[PDB]
């Protein structure tokens, strides 16, 4: 019931940012200076949402659900480490050789972030979502949601 599914229309925007930076990192010119940059400031922006969108889930759903079933054991990093990654390229590439190697990296970076983010966000839908039926009440589901999407939009 869409409803008091606290995840899907989340993921929809998070997807929807996967797909952007993944087109505009394939489109960006690497050897140019404005290219670079505009890219790094686009993943900095990006990845600041992931975060706000891992921390909600923390505030608003998981620290409940651990609460009520303790069936909590994988803490829910990598994300200010790509942050500080986005950091560096921006305060510290100077040249043209080191934007090639630092486009090196990143885009290994960013392929392996990309590769486990996808996974993570369907394990959650399949997951905890079906948990959340179980440890709360149709109305409590209907109320985090509520809370979810106004931190969200």
């Amino acid at each position: 019931p869409e409803e008091v599914d606290v995840f899907t229309a989340p993921h929809w925007r998070m997807k929807q940012l996967v797909g952007l930076y993944c087109d505009k990192l394939s489109k960006t010119n690497f050897s140019n200076n404005n290219d670079f940059r505009a890219l790094l400031q686009s993943l900095y922006a990006t990845f600041k949402e992931f975060k706000m969108h891992e921390q909600i889930e923390n505030e608003y759903i998981i620290g409940l659900l651990q609460q009520r079933s303790q069936t909590i054991y994988n803490v829910h990093n990598k994300l200010s480490e790509m942050l500080s990654l986005f950091e560096k390229g921006l305060k510290n590439v100077k040249n043209e050789y080191e934007q090639l190697n630092y486009a090196k990296q990143l885009k290994e970076r960013l392929e392996a972030f990309t590769r486990d983010f996808l996974p993570h966000m369907k394990e959650e839908e399949e997951v905890f979502q079906p948990m959340l039926m179980e440890y709360f009440t149709y109305e409590e589901l209907k109320d985090i949601k509520k809370k979810v999407i106004a931190q969200h939009c």
